[PDB]
């Protein structure tokens, strides 16, 4: 346990050299992006180590290139009393302020981010106005999968059915 500071900054290091590996190499981009996925969740779940990997990984890849690990660390942060930056996190993933425009709708791009930033404000206690956008999510989420089935996408519409099926229990817990 002692010795953990130390680990964590052989995994910086290592991250580093696999840095040098996704400038250099273009073919091997989705398994070092996979390699990095995997080799974080092994890892301990404080927010302080997570950072200073993520900040190490940013050199070549954009939040937005991977919004499954940002997505993770910013829920670590939202359980670890931080929603602070957990939303800042958020924001920086959607590219707009949903607190600015509190009259104009959530985005339904990345709608992944979007259910993570509902949830995170569910968490924020502004529960009404989050249940609002869950409603209104749920029917744009609809009736986009009903203009847009088709049987190219079944991946795409199986995940978007997960994502609506969260949704709706959501909508349930918090009726
Ligand atoms: O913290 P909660 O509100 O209960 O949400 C949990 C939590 O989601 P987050 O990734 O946003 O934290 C779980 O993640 P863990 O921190 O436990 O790893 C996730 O489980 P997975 O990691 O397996 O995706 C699970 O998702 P699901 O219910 O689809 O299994 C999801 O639950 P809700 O989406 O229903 O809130």
């Amino acid at each position: 346990s002692r010795a953990y500071g130390a680990m964590v900054s052989c995994h910086m290091l290592s991250e580093l050299e696999e840095v040098i590996q996704y400038k250099l190499v273009p073919e091997r981009r989705e398994i070092i992006r996979q390699i990095w996925w995997e080799r974080l969740q092994g890892c301990q779940r404080i927010v302080e180590d997570w950072q200073k990997i993520l900040m190490v990984r940013s050199l070549v890849v954009s939040p937005h290139e991977d919004m499954r690990t940002w997505l993770k660390y910013a829920s670590l942060c939202g359980k670890s009393g931080r929603l602070a930056l957990a939303h800042k996190t958020l924001v920086l993933l959607l590219g707009v302020d949903p607190s600015r425009q509190l009259d104009h709708p959530l985005p339904t791009v990345h709608p992944q981010v979007t259910y993570a930033y509902m949830k995170n404000m569910w968490k924020s206690a502004r529960k009404i106005d989050a249940f609002q956008h869950m409603q209104h999510f749920v029917q744009t989420m609809q009736q986009q999968a009903q203009h847009a089935i088709a049987t190219e996408d079944q991946q795409h519409k199986q995940e978007l059915h997960k994502l609506m099926a969260r949704c709706f229990l959501k909508l349930g817990e918090w009726q």
